[PDB]
């Protein structure tokens, strides 16, 4: 591939993703545990193995609203 197989982890993968998301913030991965705790999670897809772009911006979290 093209693209490097460098990977994207620890406080690079948090700088990445305060980078693609802006000011409106981020979610991360909820498990780190050594039993069966199966679930998703940003450094499971980037760091575990490589993620793009497009999917990294999913991790945005969610608009808020106030009136």
């Amino acid at each position: 591939a093209y693209r490097p197989s460098e990977t994207l982890c620890g406080g690079e993968l948090v700088d990445t993703l305060q980078f693609v998301c802006g000011d409106r913030g981020f979610y991360f991965s909820r498990p780190a545990s050594r039993v069966s705790r199966r679930s998703r999670g940003i450094v499971e897809e980037c760091c575990f193995r490589s993620c793009d772009l497009a999917l990294l911006e999913t991790y945005c979290a969610t608009p808020a609203k106030s009136e």
